[PDB]
C-alpha cells in the first residue's frame, strides 16, 4: 500500500468558533478530515483567517493569520497593490515551507503530494516550492489542483474586459509562470463541476483535458446523520431569528406578529410540518422561489413552518426578508441565519422535506447532507443534482422563472406532505447518501485517481 504524505493549501477559511466558511473551504476541510480518516495516509492543512487562530494543541493544521479580509477572486485580488499582493504571496510561501519543513522532519518522510484549492495563487506558490526542491535535487511533487471557479470566472472577467478586472493575472498565469502550460508544474485538475471542466480547458487549452476530472464529492456522515431522539424544540427551538440590522418590526401584521430580531420562534410544536431551506443568499440559489411557494401553501392553513438558513449580505438578506414580510405575506416561514453543520444536522432530522430550488448548482452539498439526516430532497433540473437526485429520494423540478419554479416546488413540497415522503423515502435517503457520497470513501476514490492518472 502506498503511504500518503499530503500538504493541502487552502484559499477559504475553514468553518470555526466565530467564522463561518464558504462551500469550498467546506470542502477542503471535509476533504483533510476524509484524507486523514484513510489507512496509511496524513493530509496537513494551511488556509487563511483574519479572526482564527492556529492552534497550539495541534498539528494537522495552521492559519495563515492575516489582519484583513481573506482576498477574493470575485476584498478583490484586483482591488490590492502589487506590493500587497507580494507581501500576501511571499508571506504565504514561507509559512507554507515551514511547515512543510515540521510535516518532513516529524515523519522522516517527504510529502508526496500537494494539493492546492483555485486556479490562481495557490498554485502558483505550491509550483514555486517545487521549484526550490528540484534545485536542491529533490523529486518534486506530483500538485493537484482543486478548480472551484471563482478564479476562472475571475480570469474570464479579465479576458471580458470587465470593470474592475483590469487585465493583470490570466496573462501572467500563462505567459510568465506557464502554471497551466503543459503538466510540468500541475499533475492534474480536480473540477467540482461539467461547467468548471469546460471553463478550465477554454482558458487552459495547452493542458491536457484527460487530466482534467470532476472532484469525487462527499459529505461529513459524522455529522448529518439521522440523530436519534432529536425534536424541533432541542433542533431549531433556540435559534434567534436573523434578520437583518434595522428590521422594523412594527411593519407586520397581526399574524405575522412573531416574527422579530433575535427572537426564537415561538411554540415550534404547534405547527404541522417543517420545510428547510439552506443556503448563501446568491440569487441563483432562487431563495425567492422557495418564499413564493411558501406564499401559496400558507393561505391553505395547513400550518407548514418553513425555515430559512444561510448567511448573507445586509443589502441581500434586507430583499428576501422584506419580500417575505412586505410583499407576500408570510407568518409561518423564518430566518434563522448561518448554523453550524451539527444544528443543521438535528434540523434536517426533524425536517418534513428541504428544498433547494437552485439554478446551476455546481455540486449540491445541502442535498446530500440533508439526504444523509434521513430527509428527502426537492431540486431544480439543473447542475449536479440532476446527478444525483432521483424519485427514491426526492424530486427535480422542472427548470423555468423563478415563478414558475417556485409554482412547481409548491406541487413537490404538497406531494412530499401529502405521501409522507419523509416515511417512505427517508431510510432510502439516509442509506444512498452514505453509501455513494460519505467521505473517506470519496477520498479513497480520488487518491486512487490521483495515483492512475496524476502521479
Ligand atoms: O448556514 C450554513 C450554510 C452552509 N453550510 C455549509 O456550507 C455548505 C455549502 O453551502 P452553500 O450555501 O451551497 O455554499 P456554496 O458556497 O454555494 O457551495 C459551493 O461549494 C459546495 C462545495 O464544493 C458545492 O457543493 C456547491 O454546489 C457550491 O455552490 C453546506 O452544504 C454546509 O456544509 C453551513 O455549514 N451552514
Ligand atoms: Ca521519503
Ligand atoms: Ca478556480
Amino acid at each position: 500500500a502506498k503511504e500518503w504524505l499530503i500538504f493541502a493549501l487552502g484559499t477559504n477559511n475553514w468553518q470555526g468558533p466565530g467564522q463561518f466558511a464558504p462551500g469550498s473551504g467546506i470542502l477542503h476541510q471535509g476533504q483533510h478530515i476524509a484524507m486523514n480518516s484513510l489507512e496509511k495516509c496524513h493530509c496537513y492543512s494551511i488556509w487563511p483567517s483574519d479572526l482564527q487562530k492556529t492552534p497550539t494543541d495541534r498539528d494537522d493544521y495552521r492559519v495563515y493569520e492575516i489582519p484583513h479580509p481573506i482576498p477574493i477572486c470575485e476584498k478583490r485580488w484586483h482591488s490590492m497593490t502589487d506590493e500587497e499582493v507580494t507581501s500576501y504571496c511571499d508571506n504565504l510561501l514561507k509559512e507554507c515551507t515551514d511547515f512543510i519543513e515540521y510535516i518532513e522532519k516529524k515523519h522522516g518522510k517527504r510529502i508526496n503530494l500537494f494539493l492546492a484549492h483555485h486556479c490562481f495563487m495557490n498554485p502558483v506558490i505550491m509550483s514555486e516550492i517545487n521549484e526550490r526542491r528540484v534545485a536542491q535535487g529533490i523529486p518534486k511533487v506530483p500538485l493537484v489542483v482543486f478548480a472551484h471557479g471563482t478564479a476562472l470566472k475571475m480570469y474570464e472577467n479579465e479576458i471580458n474586459k470587465l470593470p474592475e478586472f483590469p487585465m493583470k493575472y490570466y496573462d501572467w498565469i500563462r505567459g510568465t509562470k506557464n502554471i497551466f502550460e503543459s503538466t510540468g508544474h500541475v499533475s492534474g485538475v480536480f473540477a467540482v463541476s461539467a461547467p468548471q471542466k469546460n471553463s478550465f480547458e477554454k482558458l487552459f487549452p495547452l493542458f491536457p483535458q484527460e487530466r482534467v476530472a470532476i472532484t469525487p464529492c462527499g459529505y461529513n456522515q459524522l455529522v448529518f446523520h439521522r440523530i436519534q431522539g432529536m425534536t424541533r424544540e432541542k433542533a431549531f427551538g433556540h435559534m434567534p431569528q436573523a434578520l437583518y440590522d434595522g428590521f422594523d418590526a412594527t411593519q407586520l401584521s397581526p399574524v405575522q406578529r412573531h416574527v422579530a430580531s433575535d427572537q426564537c420562534i415561538p411554540d415550534v410544536n404547534a405547527y404541522d410540518r417543517v420545510v428547510v431551506f439552506c443556503g448563501r443568499f446568491a440569487h441563483w440559489k432562487r431563495i425567492d422561489s422557495v418564499l413564493k411557494a411558501a406564499s401559496r401553501w400558507e393561505k391553505e392553513d395547513k400550518r407548514i413552518l418553513t425555515l430559512i438558513f444561510g448567511a448573507g449580505s445586509q443589502e441581500t438578506r434586507k430583499l428576501y426578508v422584506d419580500m417575505a414580510y412586505q410583499t407576500l405575506g408570510l407568518k409561518d416561514t423564518f430566518f434563522l441565519g448561518p448554523q453550524s453543520q451539527p444544528d443543521l444536522a438535528n434540523v434536517y432530522t426533524v425536517a418534513d422535506v428541504s428544498v433547494f430550488p437552485s439554478h446551476d448548482e455546481p455540486f449540491g452539498l445541502v442535498f446530500i447532507e440533508c439526504m444523509g439526516c434521513g430527509t428527502p430532497v426537492i431540486g431544480a433540473k439543473s447542475g449536479g443534482p440532476l446527478d444525483f437526485v432521483n424519485d427514491e429520494v426526492g424530486a427535480l423540478v422542472d427548470e423555468g422563472t423563478n415563478d414558475e419554479v417556485a409554482e412547481r416546488v409548491y406541487a413537490a413540497v404538497k406531494q412530499a406532505l401529502a405521501e409522507d415522503w419523509k416515511k417512505t423515502k427517508g431510510a432510502q435517503c439516509e442509506q444512498y447518501a452514505l453509501k455513494k457520497f460519505s467521505l473517506a470513501s470519496q477520498a479513497e476514490l480520488m487518491l486512487e485517481f490521483v495515483e492512475s492518472h496524476f502521479t
